[PDB]
């Protein structure tokens, strides 16, 4: 199976430090071919979801501690557009989730 759930995921982050094998950056991603607006991520990079990126949390919304980078993943991704589901998770691997398109944020470990 695919591990793209924000338990599968939350998991495997707190466990290995690392996100699994199906996950790319957005730049690996468009390199490959995804073009955004067109929603072809499945097609040019099959049973990938983008996943890796660091998060700015510039207006606060997520707690940093004094070093701490935060980096997110694509939740639920199978194919077509991205939706608005990510996990975030910081240096010290502290997982929170938003399905709101990065308005809102709730802990999950």
């Amino acid at each position: 199976q695919v591990i793209n759930t924000f338990d599968g995921v939350a998991d495997y982050l707190q466990t290995y430090h690392k996100l699994p094998d199906n996950y790319i950056t957005k730049s690996e991603a468009q390199a490959l071919g995804w073009v955004a607006s067109k929603g072809n991520l499945a097609d040019v990079a099959p049973g990938k979801s983008i996943g890796g990126d660091i998060f700015s949390n510039r207006e606060g919304k997520l707690p940093g501690k004094s070093g701490s980078t935060w980096r997110e993943a694509d939740i639920n991704y199978t194919s077509g557009f991205r939706n608005s589901d990510r996990i975030l998770y910081s240096s010290n691997w502290l997982i929170y989730k938003t399905t709101d398109h990065y308005q809102t944020f709730t802990k999950i470990r």
